[PDB]
């Protein structure tokens, strides 16, 4: 499901003053790091099975 989409067009106690807003958010390209030790502290290092 590429895409998500809003919208929202006329009257909101206007002067007739009518616009048609589509929002719309397009998902792209996956990345993958490698698995890391975020420490509560804030230092990160490479995490490794047996840590």
């Amino acid at each position: 499901e590429p895409r998500l989409i809003l919208d929202q067009p006329a009257q909101h106690t206007n002067e007739k003053d009518n616009i048609n807003k589509r929002y719309e958010i397009r998902f792209g390209k996956i990345y993958l790091s490698r698995p890391t030790m975020t420490e509560a502290d804030g230092t990160t290092h490479a995490m490794f099975p047996q840590e």
